[PDB]
């Protein structure tokens, strides 16, 4: 058997789960085992102050509980969860995310709109045939990402607050005859307003291919196909790779705008989106029209597929850079069943902290880097190394302030090895906190001596990661002096 992995995203409208298995060949690919979508509709559970309600917290917990059960059922174990920037509230995101972590075990890490767009672009890459020059729009309930790239990754990302829920709420629809058309016009003016300053970066040139993802675009492609006399997206197994034109979109929108909100849910393809679909289609049409697009291709791949790709990419990049002996450690860790993505991130952070400390004058014995790397890989387990090295690794990997010296089989290392274990376990614990949310995103920017202590600048950290460093950096402060974490 190979490695089963689980990723999940929490957006404004829905939550998504991907369970997959890595491909043999350390190539970066995967095989899809199962997928799940939960219509969490958190954008409907925001209060007057932009915070998520307890009902919205309940819906979130149910989604992560279903997600975590399916993943454990497949052998996936840990589920990395990213949330878009609006789903978890304007000021209380940290509190909401800690709460669901306590209730379910999974921690929804808020990422930026830019990072969401980059990852979504990778999922699109996994689904469709990108060219040398691609513009992707990803419309959700909260934001719209514009992304331009070539055949492998995003080069430029813009994130605008033009989500289908947000636009539906911002232009309440009247009860008159042209009420739909008026909502669509006003939404179209909001789109141009926010897009005009940066439209050039995403405008059509000869050969530009436009792509659309997420559920609005998927519902639109279905509806347009059935307008050309097609069958529900059941036939043809979905809408992946389907194409449609700006004109067809406009006609769909004209039809939807003439209909009453109730009647839109009886338009074939729109059956599940009647409440937002008018605003959402005005956003797509108005944004594409501003960019000069004439035809699009719809993609069923999106954020969750890009999450899997980035995770496997970080895993195998670390694996390839490792030595023969260290790769054997990673393989052994996998056999025990540890999260290799978490192992690799903690090893990389450990190595980064270790190297900064060396550059700052901290002395370490030659095998120190090698012992820390191996203990980092094995730190969550419930060949080519000497028996002393293995014992050091073991103690680094399983360090706790409370040993009992007199109890039989107590392992008392020589004073120099005692001191080494304590310093390397202090690094390891800080690195472990920096990936406490299991995002793979933390990075060490700088590590400077702050008097008799140190100052550590980090990026890509969630509130849970910073709190973890404060709880686990106690050993570091004892060995290296007080530690302040910033950014
Ligand atoms: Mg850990």
């Amino acid at each position: 058997s190979h490695m089963r992995v689980a990723v999940a995203d929490v957006g404004t409208n829905s939550s998504h789960l991907l369970i997959a298995e890595a491909l043999p060949g350390d190539a970066g690919g995967f095989r899809v085992i199962d997928t799940l979508k939960d219509r969490t509709r958190l954008g409907e559970c925001l209060d007057t102050r932009g915070e998520l309600t307890p009902e919205g917290e309940e819906r979130l917990a149910s989604a992560l509980t279903r997600f975590r059960e399916l993943a454990a059922s497949a052998g996936a174990g840990d589920v990395r969860v990213y949330a878009t920037s609006a789903l978890r509230e304007a000021p209380n995101g940290a509190e909401v995310a800690e709460r669901v972590r306590q209730r379910t075990g999974l921690y929804p890490a808020v990422i930026s709109g830019v990072r969401a767009g980059e990852l979504t672009y990778l999922g699109v890459r996994e689904a469709v045939e990108l060219g040398p020059d691609n513009v992707l729009l990803d419309l959700g309930g909260g934001s719209l990402e514009f992304v331009r790239g070539a055949e492998e990754r995003a080069a430029d990302v813009l994130s605008l607050p033009l989500g289908a829920i947000r636009m539906t709420r911002a232009f309440p629809e009247g009860d008159g005859k042209n009420a739909g058309r008026d909502v669509a016009d006003a939404v179209a003016r909001q789109v141009r307003e926010l897009l005009r300053p940066h439209a050039g970066r995403f405008a059509a040139r000869p050969g530009t291919q436009f792509f659309l993802s997420s559920g609005t675009a998927e519902a639109a492609a279905d509806a347009i196909a059935q307008r050309r006399g097609g069958r529900p997206a059941e036939a043809a197994g979905g809408v992946n790779g389907e194409r449609f034109t700006l004109t067809e979109l406009a006609d769909l929108l004209a039809h939807v705008a003439r209909l009453r909100p109730a009647q839109r849910a009886r338009v074939p393809g729109l059956e599940r989106r009647g409440d937002t679909i008018l605003a959402a289609l005005s956003v797509l049409h108005a944004a594409l029209d501003a960019l000069g697009a004439r035809e699009v291709t719809v993609s069923e791949g999106a954020l969750r597929e890009g999450m899997l790709i980035e995770e496997l990419a970080q895993v195998q990049t670390f694996s390839l850079a490792l030595s023969t002996r260290q790769r054997s450690v990673l393989a052994t860790a996998g056999r025990f069943g540890v999260n290799l993505s978490h192992a690799g991130q903690v090893a990389e952070l450990s190595r980064e902290l270790f190297d900064r400390l060396l550059a700052a004058g901290e002395t370490f014995p030659p095998p120190a880097r090698s012992l820390l790397t191996a203990a980092a890989v094995l730190h969550e387990a419930g060949r080519g190394f000497g028996p002393q090295d293995i014992e050091l690794i073991a103690q680094i990997a399983r360090y706790h302030r409370k040993s009992k010296p007199s109890h039989p089989d107590y392992v008392a290392l020589a004073p120099a090895d005692r001191a080494l274990v304590a310093r390397l376990a202090g690094i390891l614990r800080v690195a472990d906190g920096l990936d406490r949310a299991h995002t793979g995103l933390a990075r060490v920017d700088d590590l400077r001596r702050q008097g008799q202590g140190w100052q550590l600048r980090v990026s890509g950290v969630t509130p849970l990661d910073l709190a973890g460093v404060g709880e686990k950096g106690d050993l570091w402060a004892r060995e290296f002096g007080p530690l302040s974490v910033q950014n």
